[PDB]
């Protein structure tokens, strides 16, 4: 039985090749991804099949109504078996669905045009100089939202304020404003898309300061499914075998088409 | 019903405080896992009570005995609840006990000697004869080991590549053993080696033993790989979904970062 | 019984909020005082509600009619509870009215614009023409003033020092007048007085003036004297003693540094 | 009918003259603190008399006993009318006796032998190689009892956690320890005393740091006294005449036995 997978079509995680308009079938899929898609099937001897969620969305909870939308909501309702993308791991969504082990590791990171008069992000909450901003439905924002730190609160009541809307609809969007605000813009983002956006063309952007904290990625499973401890002792296997850092290594430095 | 807490007593996360001889109870001891484990009996109420391993081993299996020793085997033999410490997730690991998200990340880095300032303006650069592990597998004048019973030696003898699997020979094989029984063995043997061995530990540890006096030992080269340490639990156990949630609901809340930065920069002068 | 506040829109002590034209109550003001009434009101029970003077000023007894004003006079005559805001404790007023501690210090400062560095290895040096008082007091080509139904204006007026006597004197006969009728109109003078004019106020809010934009204006010399900022309080009110101890407790509580940090130096750039 | 007064002997508030042995009545004192009191007595119109507290002690609460101690202890049970001397205010002495406004305004300050590598007292706080003390019986040590804030709290741990006694009999005490300490010990002590050290033989040692935060003195009288109001005037007008600051320049700079 094919087994059907949700994901996001997010660079170096999921591409669509070059000649999509001519492929078809699992083949037609290159990245980081699909190929641990393909050897988690490989491992456990199972059909797959991906699919991109509707909505470009990772999910979250809307106001007053309780349900999931994103690759989780595909997950919760039935839509899919398995969500092999860079799912960041959080207490929302462990309650709901389990995540396998983290298979790459993050933080939070401060991103801006090309010393840096903010560094730390003390300086860039205490400077409104500089806007900054999050993605919508992610994970970036949940955690600003109910953090109790007096410098990420007033972060998040600046947010919450801000004129007009901060929020943007892909991390690519993300990278557009700040490339367009000519420095004016700060964009809050995972560690991994800020040093991928920093090592490819035009190398406009780069990274500022440390992380705000420490994250990670883990594939989503449906509550209550039998593939979860497969997957999981799967996923333990390629970081003891280093298969994550070479498919990480073959997706992030091969191609290198930036001067570091 | 009280449960029993599995603990080794490591630098910075257990330490003995000073009127401990007078004093009975959770108090003897301090460090960050200590206040790891209060944190967690805060989240979800229940009696936690501190206990260290005679053996202090942090787990492997025997070979030719198929038998679970140090704090590994103690969950696994139903004598322990849980394990917090600085236990690293594994594969084999994972096969025989529950592990929660890691709550500290760590990777394998390299302790050696800090060698002296060259006198050739007037400024002090830095000379060291080992700049990542490819070189450290090259040359052979100066030893390498690990830790005896470790998650370190499990990865180093069960890892594929090249250079790693070099290195599992080359210690498989030495004469006398390069590995150590503890953490402070093998750092004392790093101090008194006079540059001639190499120690392969984790990075917290280093960069703890590295900030503190008499701050002789400098950390070389980038983390071999990347992993985590976690709070183990029984197979088919109660506590293990609470534990996970109160793990992840103490990193989001910012208290782990406040323990790592008051118990590892906050103390030191290096 | 609600009790009424009396306060002064002046900065940092009292601003008004972006959006007040829709808002009502206590949500009109922000700054340091309202946060400073909120405190009094949390550590003393009692309800109260922000009232701004109509006239704007902080209280003087006018001559050969005897009636103070501002908001000396509205509280001795007996229209408000109390004054929370920037009034100097003082000799005439500490016999009409009822003083507690201080909360803020001050000192009288004088306000000039800013000269242009200089060009003539490659560094930048800071020229003034005036260094002290003693040197204003010589010096006649630049006038200075001070704020009408003021504090400094009834010090200068009965002070015996000869400097200050002669500062009075120039002041009391100066054509066009020197004084000013606010704290922004004697700082818009001084921005727009090309450097031919000093301002006398007092240094906190000198201070914060100077590291706000577009900081074009510069404080030269010490204090000119010693005081401090109390909080008003009707003869013999039932209100004395519990302010006077809200205002001991917040001080030792750290937070009056902790507002005065908030409100002066985390919102400046220059 | 003659007031008495309490004081205590301190410098320069209060001089003993030189031949103090052949010197009697209320001219056989020279300072700050009884030029105060005979100006007041002047204003105020009455015969007044000094006194020296039998104990070294400004005044504090004693455990399980509430007994008050030093200049306060004289001025509560009836052993003194009014105490002239440097006592600081704080709420705990505000509510058993009334304090008139403040005349001379001060701090918490740090003093060390003659960059300084603390500076700021977060380091002293977070380096414990060198030691910090204060005075027993007075309000520093009462301040740092009862501070909430986490880095007052370590500094008043260490201080009660501390081998051997690091409290001092009086301030000269204080500065001897730290003078024969070389460098070792950190004396924090009142900006007034601190910048007196400083500007007089040997001029070995120095302040460091700004204030932690913000006091005065005030002349101190019994609760329920016909006199206090009198006082306070007369301090507000002293202030106004500015023979208050006359007073400390003259025992202040004018003699002025050091380098700055
Ligand atoms: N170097 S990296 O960010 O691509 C990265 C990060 C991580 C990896 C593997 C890689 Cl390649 N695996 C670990 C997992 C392995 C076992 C130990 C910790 C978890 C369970 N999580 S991690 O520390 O988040
Ligand atoms: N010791 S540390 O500051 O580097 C550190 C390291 C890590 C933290 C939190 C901290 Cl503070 N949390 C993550 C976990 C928390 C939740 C989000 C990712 C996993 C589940 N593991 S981690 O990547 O090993
Ligand atoms: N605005 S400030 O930080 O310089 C400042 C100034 C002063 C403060 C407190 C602060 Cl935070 N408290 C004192 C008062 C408080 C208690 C101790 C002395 C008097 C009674 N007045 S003050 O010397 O005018
Ligand atoms: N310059 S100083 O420290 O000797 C000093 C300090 C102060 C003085 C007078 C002097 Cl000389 N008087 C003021 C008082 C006068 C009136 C205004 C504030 C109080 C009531 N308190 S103060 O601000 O604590
Ligand atoms: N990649 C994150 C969201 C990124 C962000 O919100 O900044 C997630 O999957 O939740
Ligand atoms: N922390 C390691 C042991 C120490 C080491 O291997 O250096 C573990 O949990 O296995
Ligand atoms: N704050 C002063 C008025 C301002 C000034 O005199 O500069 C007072 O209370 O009288
Ligand atoms: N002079 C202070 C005491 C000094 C100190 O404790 O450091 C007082 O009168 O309370």
């Amino acid at each position: 039985k094919t087994v059907v997978v949700t994901t996001i079509l997010e660079s170096p995680y999921v591409m669509m090749k070059k000649n999509h308009e001519m492929l078809e079938g699992n083949e037609r899929y290159e990245g980081y991804c699909v190929d641990l898609a393909a050897e988690i099937a490989k491992h456990c001897g199972f059909k797959y099949k991906l699919t991109i969620v509707g909505d470009g969305k990772y999910g979250a909870r809307d106001a007053d109504t309780k349900i999931w939308n994103g690759m989780v909501g595909e997950l919760v309702y039935g839509k899919a078996d398995i969500a092999i993308a860079p799912l960041t791991i959080t207490l929302v969504r462990e309650e709901v669905i389990d995540f396998s082990k983290p298979f790459m590791s993050l933080g939070i990171s401060i991103m801006i045009k090309k010393v840096s008069p903010i560094e730390s992000a003390e300086d860039l909450s205490k400077q409104t100089e500089i806007a900054y901003g999050t993605l919508d439905s992610g994970s970036t924002k949940e955690f600003f939202r109910r953090s109790k730190i007096a410098v990420f609160d007033k972060m998040w009541t600046y947010m919450r304020s801000a004129e007009p809307s901060v929020f943007v609809r892909t991390t690519a969007e993300g990278v557009a404003r700040v490339r367009k605000s000519k420095g004016k813009y700060a964009y809050l983002l995972e560690s991994t898309m800020n040093e991928y956006i920093e090592q490819r063309k035009p190398c406009d952007t780069m990274k500022v300061g440390g992380n705000l904290d420490s994250k990670g990625y883990g594939i989503a499973t449906p509550k209550g499914s039998s593939l979860g401890t497969p997957v999981n002792l799967a996923v333990l296997k390629l970081s003891e075998q280093g298969v994550l850092d070479k498919l990480k290594n073959k997706w992030w430095y091969d191609k290198g088409e930036c001067g570091a």
